[PDB]
């Protein structure tokens, strides 16, 4: 079993509450062919990114907030080099988080509102060492 | 006829020669409707931006590179209002570069080379006040 490397934290919310994503990563998952800007748009134009856009799309796991409140994990891990390229690029972190939460949508049936944000002070919610891929 | 504020220039190249692009911007364009940036993934994914983000996608124009050699320019402007978003976020200006390049590809038959990069010192190639929209 593979260890996901913490990368960021997203917060975000649900009718069904609190829901944080892990974005992190492995060199052991397949990274994306390294396309261009323009190529990026063909693919989501042609709605590809469930195939060309590799990433694990981890299982709920029940966890604590600051406030000690229930709260439900995901861990969505890319390919290492990946995730390097996403942490320098404003554009390509936005992108990669919106489709991370459309296939966690799309995997467990969720209904995120809108709203989220990377924690600036925080890399991971949940036992790292446990959560094996 | 509208005349189009500057707002930022793309140099970016062809089999044809070295093209750049006027991101501009008028209050007289209509905005695109204030989606969110799930629902902006689904747009692309049901290929509407070019429905749901207006823009004028302008007539090729022979202007002068800082060099004296002859290329050509293109007007892409959109609302002054969503223009301003876009410049405080690198994922929407890249991401409006983006599909403003595949409009013109699709409306004027271009080819353009993937490299593309936002001039620091130039704001539009071309005569402003005659380049009514
Ligand atoms: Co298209
Ligand atoms: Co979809």
């Amino acid at each position: 079993q593979i260890q996901p490397k913490p990368g960021f934290c997203v917060k975000t919310n649900s009718s069904e509450g609190k829901v944080f994503i892990n974005i992190c990563h492995s060199p052991s998952i397949p990274p994306p062919a390294d396309v261009t800007e323009d190529e990026l748009l063909q693919m989501l134009e042609e709605d590809q990114a469930g195939f060309r856009i590799p990433m694990s799309l981890g299982e709920p796991h029940a966890e604590l907030d600051a406030k000690g409140q229930g709260c439900t994990a995901y861990d969505v891990a890319v390919n290492s080099n990946f995730y390097l390229r996403m942490q320098n690029s404003d554009f390509l972190r936005e992108l990669v988080v919106t489709i991370a939460r459309e296939g966690l949508e799309d995997k467990y049936g969720l209904q995120l509102n809108p709203e989220w944000r990377m924690l600036k002070y925080r890399s991971f919610l949940g036992s790292i060492s446990q959560q094996n891929i």
